[PDB]
């Protein structure tokens, strides 16, 4: 296969993580980006990163192109999909990382201008088909617009895949302890709701997520069986899924941990891993696994009532899945 | 009743919170403290607090006495209970806030020197009787040495009391998102185990707690039915209990929230309250309630599988219970 | 005097601090506010504050009015000064706390609609007269539009007043270690320049300030003699001025500290104080002094080369000066 | 030259940074360490680092040896220099990183047991000769016990070298904005003085440093001409020197920046660099330069009164100098 050619719409945390990941691999090539910023600021943000460290390599411009380690990348700056002829620079797949385009209606214009496939970097706001690697990726039907779901779906999903396949999930509730993100306020200031208005680096902030209820999209046998919620805490990156569930049969802790290690070695290779070293959140910064189960934190009480704790780099793991998904569907 | 006279052994976060709470009430009087610090540093730490703000009032010394708003308080500085004649300064109850004395054997010397009652500010390391206000305080038998359990027991306990009395708990697992505390490291440095060695203000740190399994001490019907664990996050104070449980019957969200509001108004007055305002952690700094249930975060799936989220000021709520317990047993 | 009636345009950190300060005093009355938020969010942000704690008292609405402890306050929600008939609700002075209106041209519409006086909550972007209490407030000429300068001017200004009056300033450079503020990013994301794009709670961020060069506006004898700069650090509130200067004559540390204590007791009463207790930043949260000189940090080398360190609550001290200035010019 | 063989006494932040730096170079070899920890915790802390990331490579034990990428390193665990036969494992130089041994008297026992040279990882508490690379390293006389001074000396020193050589320093005062370190408290708790007792991740904390006054040890022409102080802020690593000085003649900003760039390219190659990219603190995590002058922050007022801002990774820059110094004196 020729390396699939892709464009990135939206050069934020996910956009720039995706770009770095594409530049480390030989089976995918970045030809264009779009962000509503001047080129001096694009270069600076790409080169220097508080979380993932300095990009090793030259980051130059000339004058509508990023030049990264000598390779030219076209840079657009328009809010309007009309002005983004990504296909004209060779793009086969657009990675949609703006947060602005989460319906087929708003992504169809890319296809109409000659892009073959669009992948949303977030849950769809309509009935756009949703795919998650290792969970329902085997069912892909060649659709030209898909959702890759959320960072949380790409941790919780693989965990559920293993539990459902080995044991059976009767019901479950999930909390995520989640790193703060953009569109949380630095100081108490107006936002879309009360709790999101409060200072993110000095509070525990309850925040809603549809990630659990929406598992029906990628595992329909879990329709009506899972819900959950989030607690935003003062870390800049890395999060955990805390899944509490009732399984269809009696299990032990060891049996659960062994099922995860067996998937880590086979069907979820590269996607789920198991931590036997007692790491903390910062150890998973720039980790490409979507789920890291902390084996020592696995609990079972009264035969069938379990807790599983899985880390995810909400930036780097999800970005790693977006890039895997572009390579998979090409 | 004459105001019960008490001494505080250990003038740390709990010791100093307890002292401030005693100085705001007329039914308890502080006569002595002990801490292995010089008197200049005792005054400074008591007067200024990063979390709970400046003490309003005069904080002076003369020269073995704190003088707080004109009232003289004896200050000892010895690690050894032998040198602490608290009873000689009128103390009826010792609040044991050192972390050093969590067995009847190590507290008996206080009784032997004329103290009437000792209350441990932590779970006992032996079979010392444990009491929690609103949970099993009605069963107190006049024992002269007791444990008031942990900050977590004084949030989770009252929550369980309500769930058990209205609905029946079949089984449950708990996560606490907990503020960092003393004897967590500022930077990666050796501690009693791996995870406790890691920088507390820049990581999510899984940490063990016996608080759930130990609920059998205060609610024996929950023997073998609860376990749980902790995630230390970068907040200086205030924590949450996240309880996931299977109840003995079908319930709704509204029914659970109404049971909490009914206890808040009756048997758990002053102990449990319900938040209907969508507060965040910093809103509960210096809150005297041991449990604040966030009503909007209450979840039920598949009839009987529930999640309840309750805040607690791990410093001020527990300290408020220690002071209530001293007044109650006097 | 009747209590001067004021309106607040812009209900952010400064707007809400100003409002709380007005509600604690009997010589000024708040009749109206404006902020582009729904009334539910206005109430929540006013009631709960991560930094300054819960407002003690009832915060209700009915339905275009905040009702605070029973007193009705009109709430507008328009970006356009055209729609803000503050004078119709009795306002004599508008406190301009939006950041949007820092020229006489943009504030004249308030006067044209019957407001007597406007005070900008920031340095003017034109030649609008600037006044700072204790510095050049004695020179006020009855102007109907003024600037109260910046939080930094209201710390550095009073410090310079004392140094200039006792000793003579030949030249000086200033660094401020400054709390993060709104319009700093939570995560690395595009902003008006490179450094402002970087995560505020995980970096030391050099940031420009005109506060030193602009001292000529309030002390013309310092024209061309001072410049300085800022380092934003991860604290939510409270900052320091670090002034390094060459004085016109030889001085000692004691002589400098005594000059500050003498101004604290006389001409800068309520404005500058001296800390002899070795406090840290969080001790000055909700402090109404514009400058708190840390006496133990005062340095002199080689006769005439000095350093002075002064704290300021960048929110509460400046807000306290805005309210003092409204009362002073009424 | 054979690669000089060294041992590390004290495996904390400096000890472990030094070890990682030694394992990346071919001109120095690590044969032994000492730390009062069990071997499981030594491995974990070496392998995982909140600040500098995961060690790339195998970290094993057998059973009194770290095995790092296949190479055996002896591990002692004794507080007493008596039990540390580093020379028996081939060590020529001991890097003294405990903080416990800062006099010739306390380091002489190493020489007496066959070590050729000891380097203190901190300023000496006696008249032990002090050397700093690029500053007075050319004057080394073969002394077998030296101090490498402090992290701050290894930033401020090189900056002064350039200013003194090009312009002449008449006098100067310095502030450092410094990352928190071990032996600062996580929560308000007793420490050696008042300010060090206060919570390090939620305050700006004034802290004393002898680094400026002590410049006379490495540049005697600066005897009595410099003093300074520190402000600890909530960052886990990386600090800045803010030097304010009066030079012997008139200079411009450009002239100062050009003098630094010229030293960066010649006599201070590898030691001082100049930032022309507007980086923030986290960009210098794991930076080996002892001084990074931020060229855009250089200020001059009234001919001869200057400010210079220089970053340093207080861990990695100093550690890089310790390793350079061991190679230089071998
Ligand atoms: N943990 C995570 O961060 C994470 C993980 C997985 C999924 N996601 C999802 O990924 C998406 C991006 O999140 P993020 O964290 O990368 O946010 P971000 O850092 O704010 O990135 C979004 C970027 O898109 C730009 N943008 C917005 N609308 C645009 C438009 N119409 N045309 C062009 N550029 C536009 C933004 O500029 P402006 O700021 O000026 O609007 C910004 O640079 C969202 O859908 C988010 O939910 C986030
Ligand atoms: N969230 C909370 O903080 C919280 C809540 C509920 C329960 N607790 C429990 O309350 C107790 C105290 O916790 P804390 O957070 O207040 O800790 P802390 O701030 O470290 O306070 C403990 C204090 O006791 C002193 N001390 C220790 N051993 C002593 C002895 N033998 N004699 C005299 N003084 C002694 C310590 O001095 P040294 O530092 O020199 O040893 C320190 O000042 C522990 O049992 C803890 O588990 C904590
Ligand atoms: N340390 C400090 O915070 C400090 C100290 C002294 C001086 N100041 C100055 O005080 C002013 C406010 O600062 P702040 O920290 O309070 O910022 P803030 O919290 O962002 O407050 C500004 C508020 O004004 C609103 N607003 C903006 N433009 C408006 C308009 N045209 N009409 C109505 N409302 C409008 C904003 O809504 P939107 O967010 O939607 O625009 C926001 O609620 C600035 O001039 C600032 O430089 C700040
Ligand atoms: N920014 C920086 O961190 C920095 C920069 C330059 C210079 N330094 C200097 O470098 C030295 C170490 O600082 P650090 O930050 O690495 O501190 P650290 O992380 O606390 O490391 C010190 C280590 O030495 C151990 N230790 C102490 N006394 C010992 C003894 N007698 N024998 C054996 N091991 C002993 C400690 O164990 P215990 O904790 O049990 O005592 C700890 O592991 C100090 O002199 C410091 O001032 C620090
Ligand atoms: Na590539
Ligand atoms: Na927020
Ligand atoms: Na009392
Ligand atoms: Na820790
Ligand atoms: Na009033
Ligand atoms: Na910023
Ligand atoms: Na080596
Ligand atoms: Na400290």
């Amino acid at each position: 296969a020729m390396a699939v050619k892709v464009a990135i719409n939206g050069f934020g945390r996910i956009g720039r993580c995706v770009a770095r990941i594409i530049l480390e691999r030989n089976d995918i090539e970045l030809v264009a980006i779009n962000d509503t910023t001047d080129i001096e600021l694009t270069k600076y943000l790409f080169k220097y990163d508080t979380v993932h460290g300095e990009f090793k390599g030259s980051v130059d411009s000339e004058g509508d192109d990023l030049v990264v380690n000598g390779k030219k990348i076209k840079v657009f700056k328009s809010r309007n999909v009309k002005d983004l002829d990504f296909a004209k620079h060779g793009a086969q797949i657009v990675l949609e990382c703006t947060g602005a385009h989460l319906t087929m209606a708003k992504c169809q214009e890319f296809i109409d201008m000659g892009v073959q496939k669009v992948i949303m970097s977030a849950p769809a706001k309509d009935d756009t088909p949703t795919y998650v690697l290792g969970v329902n990726s085997e069912l892909y039907k060649g659709e030209s617009i898909i959702s890759n779901a959320s960072c949380t779906t790409n941790c919780l999903g693989p965990v559920c895949r293993v539990l459902q396949d080995n044991f059976g999930i009767e019901k479950g509730l999930m909390t995520t302890i989640h790193a703060y993100t953009n569109g949380q306020s630095i100081i108490d200031a107006k936002a879309k709701d009360k709790r999101r208005s409060r200072a993110a680096a000095q509070n525990i902030i309850p925040t809603s997520t549809g990630a659990a209820k929406a598992m029906k999209l990628v595992m329909p046998e879990l329709n009506g069986k899972l819900h959950g919620q989030s607690m935003r805490v003062p870390v800049i990156d890395v999060s955990s899924v805390d899944l509490t569930a009732q399984l269809s049969r009696k299990v032990s802790k060891d049996e659960i941990n062994e099922a995860f290690r067996k998937a880590a070695a086979t069907n979820l290779k590269g996607i789920l891993m198991v931590d036997d070293d007692e790491r903390v959140s910062s150890d998973f910064i720039t980790c490409s696994y979507g789920a890291i189960v902390a084996s020592d934190l696995t609990q079972v009480i009264a035969d069938d009532f379990i807790k599983v704790i899985a880390w995810y780099d909400n930036e780097w793991g999800y970005s790693s899945r977006l890039v895997d998904m572009a390579v998979y569907i090409a």
